[PDB]
């Protein structure tokens, strides 16, 4: 089955207030850059973002032109001319909206609170969708804490109800409505609903994971945002999702959750698989089209790991625009992100930057020797790892944030869409490397293992395996007499 | 308050019908041993044992001529003439009856599954204890597994509110009817409940904790079976209370349950006292009257903490009977084990046993250089630690198992009581040594802390203390901008004033 091709397109309401396509100016990439050949590359594209408002409804932002919006989304979902399987999603959330500290949280706890509540905000979800001429609603939500988790999913399990009675009234079948979650790609942020992520995944036909923003000026150390394996010379963190209300033992917490671990793409992948109902087929690996840089690295490893002098905060604290050559950061004021647009311009002129590649975690990266610079983003190249990463693992597809960050040619999704349907391209012989992988096991990834069946009124020794009510279990200690799942002294290690 | 002193007392049902006082070849320990002054010493004489049977109810065993049961149960409630404070008890259970693979296990698993079983079976024991003379019942049940532990305690809060009624109906204020529980004393079986304790604990005058058998030649290293504190040269285990289900963090179990950690005495009743709800005045510990013995040692460290060729299964294999001197080991036909009696009189045999002490563990033992053995057990010297530990700690009182192995002087339970009640016993100057303690946290246990209140809307960096709720939360990570108590990046530290 094809993977999915999810690209979230954010255009801020500015762009939508003055929507042009002939002037890079004011909006640096207009609906028109989508050409025909471009929209079948895509299968999925996620306009954002929409929020919800204080009547606690999904809603644009109020400072928005209706009209000028109607029409900017008039012209994606026109794409779908030249493309069948297309779908033009809209996102409710980001991180400006609904954040713990952002401008609309508040609305966001509210709006899942009640059934009442919850059916109000369902309700003005499919509104929202069959008034603009959506396919689907992805809900973004940057992130519900663990008490608001059992409300977010009723929340999306009235959506899905909804939307799946829309699809029949409206014959859809053919390209049923969806909905997905853009789901946390760092364990810390995950283990604010890990321990309910079947219930969470249930409702919906992705979960998008934002597998990037892993590193940034937060940051004491300066790291790759996106690695896809770990790289023992880089830093490792505390692996929050031991701490989540699972109810496991010390034992099953820590084979599942080593701490510390490499915050990389293959560990939020496999975070995700370790749970059981969470299908490797709803999974979507996200990748950046945007850098993040530092200031004031030093040298020795080309900027990797290295202390810096970056300020962390938003909005950019300075009027310092030290990314030499990203006229990009003049125009948004923040010289700690850049597209990959503006990286490859960067990289075409002679400032003195030096692409380089780490080779265990796939990803490159560019180091400004002179003035300390040090620059973390994804390419092409990073892609076909990941690509193949997506196919081994058999996850869904792959999202990205955002399409506007492409270049002109846009290459960066001409790519994603090659290695997964290209007849001509072959990445067989594509070798993984020597990363570090993620290694925990849990209930939803336990290996295929064979023992004998477990002898009521046999006493075992520590370590023997038998097999039990479909699972394989080995003791943790000696003369166990009791049987699997009802003495505490069995460890669940292995399945069928 | 008086602190308990409770001597369980084993008569097997082949020594019941064959009752004598006059033969110890059949009778080793007869009820004439205890004259007035020797019950005087006692609080509590637990018989044991009785079991359930087939019809899920309190009973002696079969076998058991019932006259001669009569006579022995007469004579020790006689006892009672010369101390107006003692009990005889009866114990239900014993590890023979009641494992997991005892003879009877399957009765203690039906007896407690539900209303109409758990009333039938608790009035069975009321009429058992005022059909023979009991003062009490204790329930020695070894060990009800998760699945049977509400059924156990709903069992143990039927007999409560039947034995209270009995008090009553006889008139027994000054002397009321009781209930205990003999409970695990190590981390292993402990597991098997540990997260109901206060629960189990609730219906009970005292729960008496098995802290004995600790080590035993079915463990590869040789070890003191009843260490007081850990001694860090000796073996280390894997704390099982990490894998009840309790439903913490995975900080806040490794934060209570330390592990590797050393089994002694001061580990369970640490790990009682962590349990919210658990009464210290509950506790009560127990200490063994035998010593358990390893052959094939190495020497350097009076043959502890060594390999050893020892036997590990029940019953003993064969008929080589190598703890020398020891004669009640060919009679019974165990090398393995030996009552303080029997262990005394090897040591007066001159038979080369050197007698040794380990001053961390604050416990004896003895080692045979020649033929390279070893014996852990206990003596009055390691009961003066366990006795103040019992006193610092303020625990119940202590257990023991059993009177029937003390010296014919019963040196062993009047050290006991000496401890306890002479006047001319002081040990405030005693030395409780440096060994291991164990110090595990739980939020059961946790530490008056103090701490600035939580500000909704701010961002903790990691290791942050706040007051929230009635607890002190410290940040496991940083950026956090989510409140204590939900979330997994707070952990309760301590307890607000
Ligand atoms: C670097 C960038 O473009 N930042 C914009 C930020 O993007 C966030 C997304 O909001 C969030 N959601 C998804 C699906 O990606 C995310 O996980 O990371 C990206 C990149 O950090 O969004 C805000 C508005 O919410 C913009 O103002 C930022 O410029
Ligand atoms: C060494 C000894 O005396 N062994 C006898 C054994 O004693 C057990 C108790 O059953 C059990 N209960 C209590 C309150 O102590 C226990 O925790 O340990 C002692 C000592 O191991 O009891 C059985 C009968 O159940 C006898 O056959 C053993 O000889």
């Amino acid at each position: 089955t094809r993977k999915a091709v999810i690209g979230y397109y954010f255009i801020p309401t500015n762009q939508i207030n003055n929507y042009t396509e002939t002037d890079t100016s004011v909006v640096p990439f207009p609906v028109s850059n989508i050409t025909p050949a471009k929209a079948k590359q895509l299968t999925h594209i996620n306009f954002s973002f929409l929020d919800i408002n204080s009547n606690l409804e999904c809603a644009w932002d109020p400072a928005t032109n209706d009209a000028k919006a109607r029409d900017v989304v008039n012209r994606l979902t026109a794409l779908k001319a030249h493309n069948p399987s297309l779908r033009i999603m809209f996102s409710i959330g980001g991180w400006y909206y609904s954040n713990d500290l952002g401008v609309s949280h508040a609305n966001y706890v509210n709006a899942v609170k009640t059934p009442a509540s919850r059916a109000k905000f369902a309700q003005s979800c499919v509104r929202i969708m069959k008034d603009y001429g959506f396919d689907g609603v992805d809900i973004d939500w940057e992130y519900p804490q663990a008490a608001e988790v059992d409300g977010f999913i009723a929340a999306l399990q009235e959506i899905r109800t909804l939307l799946n009675q829309q699809t029949i009234t409206d014959g859809r079948q053919a390209l049923p409505y969806q909905l997905t979650i853009a789901g946390a790609g760092g364990a810390f942020f995950l283990s604010r609903y890990y321990s309910k992520l079947a219930q969470i995944v249930a409702p919906l036909d992705y979960i998008n994971l934002m597998t990037y923003d892993l590193a940034g000026p937060w940051e004491k150390v300066t790291n790759h945002q996106a690695a896809l394996f770990g790289d023992a010379a880089g830093p490792t963190f505390y692996n929050a999702l031991r701490e989540a209300n699972l109810g496991w033992s010390w034992e099953e917490l820590t084979r599942a959750f080593p701490s510390p671990f490499s915050l990389t793409v293959d560990a939020a992948v496999q975070q995700h698989l370790m749970m059981e109902g969470v299908p490797s087929a709803k999974i979507v690996m996200g990748v950046p089209f945007y850098g993040r840089a530092f200031k004031g690295v030093s040298g020795g490893n080309g900027g990797q790991y290295s202390s810096h002098s970056t300020p962390g905060e938003d909005p950019y604290p300075s009027t310092d625009y030290w990314l030499v050559g990203c006229e990009e950061c003049v125009r948004d004021k923040d010289p700690r992100i850049a597209s990959y647009r503006q990286l490859e311009q960067m990289l075409q002129g002679n400032y003195g930057y030096q692409r380089l590649w780490n080779d265990k975690t796939k990803t490159p990266y560019l180091y400004h020797a002179q003035n300390g610079l040090f620059v973390t983003y994804d390419d092409a190249e990073s892609f076909k790892y990941k690509a193949k990463y997506i196919k081994q693992q058999q996850l869904g597809g792959v999202m990205f944030w955002h399409l506007g960050q492409d270049n002109r040619n846009g290459d960066l999704l001409a790519a994603l869409d090659r290695y997964f349907n290209a007849a001509d391209y072959d990445d067989s012989q594509l070798d993984m490397g020597t990363g570090l992988r993620y290694t925990g096991v849990g209930p939803g990834n336990l290996p295929i293992m064979t023992a004998p069946a477990y002898v009521p009124g046999t006493t075992y020794a520590q370590g023997a395996l038998v097999s039990y009510q479909g699972y394989v279990w080995q003791t943790k200690w000696g003369y166990i007499t009791s049987a699997p799942g009802s003495d505490s002294a069995w460890l669940k290690v292995g399945r069928v």
